[PDB]
RNA sequence: GAAGACGGUCGAACUUGACUAUCUAGAGGAAGUAAAAGUCGUAACAAGGUUUCCGUAGGUGAACCUGCGGAAGGAUCAUUA
């Protein structure tokens, strides 16, 4: 169940990088408004369904991400399965 | 009538703290700046599609949003009952 991603770029520009592999029980308040508040990039929380409950930052954390998962202590450092759009 | 010498005064200098002024090293940290042809959003000159802006308080990825009292430098110098 690797937390998947995606990316989903419309404009030349017009991006959004999902979060797949999120279980629901979790902070929805302090996942993403510890993000929003970090790499600074707007967060938010949709029932996307390809998915399930996806969390949209609004940016490009493709590089950041694999970062805030070579740190933590939830995920995992191989889970790792980008697929920016 | 010399060295010396009693005690004092001036007091350089030296030793230790305090004081004041001026200058100057510094791991790192956080601003602003340049700036600029980059990334993510569309916050606010045409009513900029939520009129704008002031004082002030709280809050937000980010432009910003919002209440309360102002102003027009507004989009009304008029309202004809």
């Amino acid at each position: 169940d690797y937390i998947h991603i995606r990316i989903q770029q419309r404009n030349g520009r017009k991006t959004l990088t999902t979060v797949q592999g999120i279980a629901d029980d979790y902070d929805k308040k302090k996942l993403v408004k510890a993000f929003k508040k970090k790499f600074a990039c707007n967060g938010t929380v949709i029932e996307h369904p390809e998915y399930g409950e996806v969390i949209q930052l609004q940016g490009d954390q493709r590089k950041n991400i694999c970062q805030f998962l070579v740190e933590i202590g939830l995920a995992k450092d191989d889970q790792l399965k980008v697929h920016g759009f």
